[PDB]
């Protein structure tokens, strides 16, 4: 049994057959699954999916890219939201630098201001970074995010930079589709070197597709090939990753 | 009057407005265009744009990510159609570990033969790194590419790489649209650092068009606006950058 710990069933690419891609990640046995909500319009379809299906769990938060749409009525939406006893972590929040519609100074404000709120709620956070790993690394450090936990989301760092996450941080890491790249060689080491204490596994579905479905809209059935990777990367029985990173996810939240 | 000493003109995406995409980088002082071939089908377009086009010149080579589908026949076939007085080049040739087509091993091997193949015909490599960085400076050190010169194509690494690039391979740097981006600060940081006596100016075209037409089909016009951006961060005219990028290509090249 795995928990795919993120996940956008949210997303406009499920619109037509959203009921058979949760049928099959369940019939693959992802018991649980974790929907990630990052503006306006993806925590509303987020918010609907948790009240429907037993099993689907709510992260909800403001994405870097979105920075500069954040209001102040926007941060105390999110926090009435998070109410909900179904609403597990706060996110994706973080910093983007492949994408200019949010400067950095915008992003940093806002990725300071979602932490102050997960403290408040007493939430772990859920850490989107593209391109800007020692700027999200410094912020996590001067905010003291080590009092909230948290994941480093589908990272993709070198082992000294996961060393800082896990043992300084004591963050967890997930991994998705990018660790069956076969060239992919970053986060196959960062699999690894990770203890398998830290580890959870994620799809990002309808993104990033593992091999040998890459260029193919994802979902959450395809976080077994993630968890048979691990499994092969780490000298361990699939049996062995499902069970840890299924203790890792109940252990960060609740 | 500026060189784009990178595009790809052979694209399908001009199919039906070659001469218009030509004619507009040709009015905005774009004068000369190193057209690039990676491929057979690349390397065949390629071939006829040179031939039709007087101001055009040939960069023809194995793109690492169709390193599997290099044979001993294709390396015979580049060799001989390098005596082309417009065959400048050899590339665009490297590594790529974003794409899984061809492994890391097979791409070593290609680009090893084709930095061989460069020091037989005399001419300058130009290298394509794509999340491999550390892989290539190793390659371009231990098969002393600096006996040809070449060019790091649309570079976007630290300065510490700029320095054995600039100061060890003897290279020079190219930049292209990501110079623009506001958010990525790692081009501009390589803009700034680097001698103005390095730097060559790019479009990649039609990938990677620069701010403010980021989403869009890059063209070889754009390239004033990479232009434009270097002027800014190193504190010089428009003309300096010009006249500089001019005399660096016209030097590492033979036109
Ligand atoms: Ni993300
Ligand atoms: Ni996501
Ligand atoms: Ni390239
Ligand atoms: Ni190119």
């Amino acid at each position: 049994m795995l928990i795919d710990t993120h996940v956008h069933l949210n997303d406009e690419q499920y619109d037509d057959d959203l009921s058979e891609v949760i049928t099959r990640a369940r019939e693959a046995g992802v018991d649980r699954m974790f929907v990630v909500g990052f503006n306006k319009s993806t925590i509303e379809r987020a918010m609907k999916l948790i009240d429907e299906y037993d099993f689907l769990y709510g992260i909800i938060g403001w994405h870097p890219v979105d920075a500069i749409d954040f209001t102040e009525e926007h941060l105390e939406w999110i926090e009435s939201l998070a109410q909900h006893p179904k609403v597990i972590g706060i996110g994706e929040m973080g910093l983007d630098y492949h994408w200019d519609k949010s400067p950095a100074d915008v992003q940093k404000e806002v990725f300071r201001k979602q932490i102050a709120l997960a403290k408040r709620l007493k939430l772990p956070i859920i850490i989107h970074n593209r391109e800007a790993t020692q700027d999200c690394i410094d912020i996590l450090l001067e905010e003291h995010a080590e009092e909230v936990g948290g994941i480093m989301h589908s990272f993709s760092g070198s082992p000294e930079i996961a060393d800082i996450v896990t043992n300084k941080l004591n963050f967890y890491i997930s991994l998705g589709g990018p660790v069956t790249f076969k060239n992919a060689k970053q986060p196959k080491e960062v699999a690894k070197h990770v203890s398998m204490e830290r580890l959870l596994v994620e799809t990002d579905a309808p993104y990033l597709s593992p091999h040998p479905y890459r260029g193919k809209r994802n979902e959450p059935a395809r976080v077994t090939l993630v968890a048979e990777q691990i499994a092969e990367l780490k000298g361990l029985s699939y049996e062995e990753v499902c069970e840890q990173t299924t203790k890792n996810a109940e252990k960060l939240f609740n």
